[PDB]
């Protein structure tokens, strides 16, 4: 039959559409109609009205669920020529399930049937009989071949305009119509009118007019509110610009919409607010790009052509052959035209060549921006919470309503229209804006976020956020600033009669300024900047070299430096060699970490084992200088074979100014924070002891020798202490070592370590891993949440990119400057900072340097997390004390009036504009908040109030009923006429409603206090003194003017007194249940201990 070939589907039916008369909403229901129109030609109008209502839900319920709309609306068919729908089902983890279009044109005599699911195009495949999505060729491995011998796509090509697409991202905007038409059929918004039609047909004609008007203004909020995110992901997607596409055999320019797989461009310097137009690969040329969006850092890489590699032999490997990829959505700072001819002729411009590989939303840029866009999943998934929450509430409706009802059959009451009562009872208890009320929290802290350059792709990662065991650091580049002094150059002397012994500048032998000068990596750019990685800047400028346009280096005073060719810089093997030549002769220089320089070159001083180690140790970050004489294009292992030293490079990278700060609040806020590094351990040691991640001594785990046997030694900073120990027999002593040091781990350690059944026993104890690479942090992050903690990680680079995505919530600090931002945005006035600009390397996104990233975002989190609590429990009351007040109301005739409805629905809404504002302590606290809404805290204190608030209702109601009988009448009619029962009952739930808004306002640990902000307290001062002033009678005309009946002046005494104990006991109450039950304990990582 027909099926969908894709990981995103899981399973499809194929529909056509039903005819008007066979849907279930039109034929079955005319016999209904019939039978009433009969038995007609009192009680009888309930049954229209309820039949009515049976229609009409049956007619909206499509519209609710997709199941339900292909049951109801179309027959699923089996002939893929017929079909003019299809029911795609998605995988458990990609977005929702739905219904689409199948299309037809016909194109060249052959039509091609396809749709469109996710903005993921498919197609129909005639010989499979599948819709299958385009591959494209660079997915499965091809040799480089034919990517070299691609000249271009000629002739007619219309067809590959349909199976690829345009070249653009497809977000569009709908209008403001076209989308409150969408929210104005969902559930809770057809419930909300249902219950306004109620309050009409009750003859409440202002408060149901002003509740109408209420909810279409929120419903317009909340759009606009959803249109806005709308219009800030558009602005990913760059504008088109024109470049030359080689078609025909000749070069036409062609935009940036009109582009496809295998067809050649000519890329150029990029221009202002651009980038890349799609994922290419160069084929010839060189370019300097600024991958920023992808990994998330600032210095820009070389990229290398694919011409050199052999062609039928070797295949595209992604691996190696990195340095030819493009993507799409990075910066190209500068491009070099092809050096030599080829059978294509050169383009006009002087841009390099190139092959697209991928365009549209598959791209690398794109798919993530699709995934965030289409099938990001929404906060609270569960749901099931919350209804079964308000489950409960209408057990508690349905027990009063059966009182309700048996009181109104005693008393004579007509049932034809105390079933209504009943009805209204029943839907007062429920509360509409109960799910919906993390969302609005979190909207709210998500602009209270961006409000410090924090900004976010994912948004269900806030409640995260509260709640954290462990906080992940890496060293350079977030604890540690990128401005680094320089010292001086150190072991020079061949004498060397004091190891802590520098020479500064202008004193070394010329061979180490050469070699210093010699082995960089920058590059001027033509039209006049120096780009690179900021060490070698600052090393260069410090000695006093200068780099040309050329890529000659000189006017230092002392000679003419040109660099011949250089070899890259690679994690493995880390080093860097570059061939220079003087007016002299010509030379080599190469710069590595200390540790591989030394087994590579002949001569070796006596002390230069001991002298990196010495400084080493102290904070100092050093690398060495070789040099070899090289007589007069050859292989890396040669010019390396044998060196001459020259001197080390000792350089120390100082601590960002809000370092020191931040982990001492988080250390004190009930927070474990670790460091997960790539230094060697001494200098990740001293580190961490200078910030305050380790107190005490501290234990290293090591190699013990040079052989590769296997075997671990816990030494320290200071070799005094030495403690063997074996992975394959050895188990770790508990309080022989973990009880005395806070050891820290290496990454050979913790890679021969695995396997061990001792490895989560010390995946606790250890606050330091050093030398660790790219992949083991994605381990260990993997290994600290299978532990049951929730995680964070904030680092810079690429090195930990799969980390920050493992994690639960990740920060991806972009080290910028303050003075920048200023400068952006008044160029962008004179034309806020837009979300654009922030990259794609992590969920979150700090625009600036500081660290206080990590602490604004856990107390946004946190504060989310509490005021959605404090809301549950406020609307759980309310509308609790409202239902039982209309009860107690509607068991005898009287009901409210008009104005005294309208006029308490806005005493209310004047606390609830208040209450949502408030402002977080600048300082973190021990006790967080939990999350879920059944525990012992939220269902304890809400039941006991309730308790308080009825029992003085009752003690009330006893009284009033005490002072002026009523007695059972026949034939009653709920009408509203002055009295006493009205009057106490509407100034008892006006003021206990305020109590309720006063108590259970969330306190001193987690925001500013109820004192502190004006625009709530004095709301509910004035609220209180107008409820005060009417219950005591202080002025006349305020009650007459409200129809208010005389209390005789026993009755003040006790109505006033009864307010001013409920309250006290509610308060009373509700402090012991959250002195008791309100923060959860942390967990068994986060202690504070040594000996
Ligand atoms: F210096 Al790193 F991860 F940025 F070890
Ligand atoms: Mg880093």
């Amino acid at each position: 039959k027909s099926f969908v070939s894709s990981p995103i589907v899981r399973d499809s039916t194929l529909l056509v559409p039903k005819s008007l008369i066979a849907k279930p909403y039109v034929l079955p229901f005319f016999p209904l109609y019939a039978t009433f129109a009969q038995l007609y030609f009192e009680w009888t109008f309930v049954y229209l009205g309820t039949l009515v209502s049976l229609n009409i839900l049956v007619m909206l319920m499509p519209a609710w669920n997709v199941k339900i709309k292909a049951k109801f609306n179309y027959s699923t068919t089996k002939n893929v020529n017929e079909a003019t729908h299809i029911l795609i089902y998605t995988t458990p983890n990609n977005g929702s399930d739905g219904i689409v279009e199948i299309q037809r044109v016909t194109e060249a005599g052959s039509l091609q049937t396809f749709f469109q699911f996710q903005k993921k195009r498919f197609l129909w495949h005639e010989n499979e009989q599948v819709f299958s999505s385009p591959k494209f060729l660079v997915d499965e491995s091809p040799k480089i071949g034919d990517f070299q011998k691609c000249k271009g796509h000629s002739g007619d090509l219309t067809h590959l305009k349909r199976l690829y697409g345009e070249n653009s991202f497809d977000i569009p905007i709908p209008t403001f119509m076209e989308l409150f038409k969408e929210h104005a059929v969902a559930p809770l918004f057809v419930f909300q009118v249902f219950c306004v039609a109620l309050w009409l047909l009750d003859e409440f004609w202002y408060y149901s007019l002003f509740n109408l008007f209420m909810i279409i203004s929120m419903e317009a909020a909340a759009v606009f509110q959803r249109l806005t995110a709308l219009k800030e992901f558009r602005t990913m997607g760059i504008k088109p610009y024109t470049i030359n596409v080689f078609r025909n055999k000749k070069w036409v320019a062609l935009q940036t919409n009109e582009l496809l797989p295998m067809d050649l461009v000519s890329i150029t310097r990029t221009a202002e607010e651009s980038a890349i137009p799609c994922d290419l690969i160069l084929l010839d040329g060189s370019a300097i790009v600024n991958e920023a969006m992808l990994s998330g850092e600032s210095t820009p890489l070389l990229k290398e052509s694919i011409k050199l590699r052999p062609s039928e032999d070797n295949l595209q490997l992604d691996g190696v052959d990195k340095i030819a990829v493009l993507h799409g959505g990075t910066k190209a700072l500068q491009v070099t035209p092809p050096e030599h001819k080829s059978d294509i002729p050169p383009p006009p411009d002087g841009g390099a060549l190139a092959i697209v590989t991928k365009t549209g939303f598959e791209t690398s840029q794109g798919s993530l921006v699709r995934v965030m866009i289409y099938s990001a999943e929404r906060v609270s998934v569960d749901n099931k919470e919350a209804l079964m929450f308000i489950l409960f509430l209408l057990i508690f409706a349905v027990i009063a309503s059966w009182y309700v009802w048996v009181e109104g059959t005693k008393m004579g009451r007509i049932q034809s229209k105390l079933i209504l009562d009943c009805i209204l009872i029943i839907t007062s208890v429920v509360p509409p804006e109960l799910p919906m009320e993390l969302t609005m929290a979190v909207n709210s802290s998500l602009a209270a976020l961006a409000k410090f350059y924090v900004y976010c792709t994912e948004p269900f990662r806030i409640p995260f956020a509260g709640r954290i065991d462990v906080c992940c650091f890496d060293k350079t580049g977030t604890l540690t600033g990128e401005d680094l002094v320089f010292e001086g150059l150190a072991g020079i002397s061949a004498d060397s009669e004091n190891i802590r012994h520098l020479y500064s500048a202008a004193e070394a032998p010329e061979s180490t300024i050469l070699v210093i000068g010699a082995a960089h990596a920058l590059v001027k750019l033509e039209d006049g900047d120096i780009v690179g990685d900021p060490m070698e800047k600052a090393t260069l400028k410090a000695v006093g070299w200068a780099v040309e346009r050329k890529n000659s280096n000189y006017r230092e005073g002392t000679g003419k430096l040109d660099i011949i060719r250089r070899f890259q810089f690679s994690s493995a093997l880390k080093r860097s060699a570059s061939i220079a030549s003087h007016n002299d002769a010509l030379f080599a220089a190469v710069k590595g970490a200390p540790e591989t320089i030394r087994e590579r070159l002949s001569d070796i001083p006596k002390n230069y084992d001991e002298i990196y180690k010495s400084f080493t140790r102290s904070g100092s970050r050093v690398l060495a200088l070789a040099s070899k004489s090289l007589p007069k294009d050859l292989n890396r292992d040669d010019v390396e074979s044998e060196l001459t030293f020259n001197g080390f490079l000792i350089f120390h990278c100082p601590l960002k100014d809000d370092a020191i700060e931040t982990i001492k609040m988080l250390n004190e806020s009930s927070h474990r924070s670790i460091m997960i590094t790539g230094d060697n351990p001494l200098t990740a040691v001293h580190v961490a002891k200078e910030v305050g991640i380790v107190f005490g001594e501290t234990l290293i785990l090591d190699r013990a020798g040079k052989s590769d046997d296997n075997q671990l030694l816990f030494r320290d900073v200071e070799e005094t202490v030495s403690i063997p120990f074996d992975p394959s027999k050895d188990t770790f002593d508990h309080s022989k070592l973990f009880d005395r040091y806070d050891i820290a781990v290496t990454g050979y350690a913790l890679n021969a370590l695995e396997g061990h059944s001792q490895l989560r026993d010390l995946l606790r104890h250890t606050w330091v891993y050093a030398r660790v690479s790219p992949s083991q942090k994605e381990f260990l992050l993997n290994t600290l949440k299978d532990m049951g903690y929730q995680t964070l990680m904030c680092g810079d680079g690429t090195n930990d990119v799969g980390a920050l995505k493992q994690a639960h919530v990740g920060i991806a600090l972009l080290n910028g400057t303050e003075e920048g931002l200023k400068k952006l945005g008044e160029q962008r006035r004179l034309e806020a900072l837009k979300l654009g600009d922030a990259s794609c390397a992590a969920p979150f996104t700090s625009k600036l340097a500081n660290v206080s990233a990590v602490t604004n975002i856990i107390r946004q989190g946190r504060c989310a997390l509490v005021n959605t609590i404090q809301m549950y429990k406020i609307l759980a009351l309310n509308c609790l004390i409202s239902a039982y007040s209309l009860s107690i109301i509607y068991m005898a005739g009287v009901k409210f009036g008009d104005g005294q409805a309208t006029v308490s629905g806005l005493l209310l809404s004047v606390c609830f504009l208040s209450i949502s504002r408030g402002k977080p302590l600048e300082k973190l606290s021990k006790q967080r908040p939990q999350s879920g809404i059944f525990n012992v805290y939220i269902m304890g204190s809400i039941l006991s109030q309730f308790a308080v608030h009825i029992a003085t209702l009752v003690y009330i109601t006893t009284e009033i009923y005490k002072l002026e009988p009523r007695e059972p009448q026949v034939d009653l009619e709920k009408e509203f006429a002055p009295s006493l029962l009205n009057t106490g009952i509407f100034i008892i739930q006006l003021v206990q409603q305020v109590s309720t808004f006063a108590v259970n306002y969330q306190g001193e640990p987690f925001r500013e206090n109820i004192r502190s902000n004006k625009g709530m307290y004095y709301g509910l001062l004035g609220v209180t003194g107008l409820a005060l002033a009417s219950a005591t009678e202080f002025l006349p005309e305020l009650n007459e003017a409200m129809k208010f009946v005389p209390m005789t002046d026993d009755f003040k005494i006790k109505l006033t007194l009864t307010l001013l104990l409920d309250f006290f006991g509610s308060w009373g109450v509700e402090h012991f249940f959250k002195f008791f039950f309100m923060d959860d304990k942390p967990s068994d990582i986060s202690v504070q201990q040594v000996k």
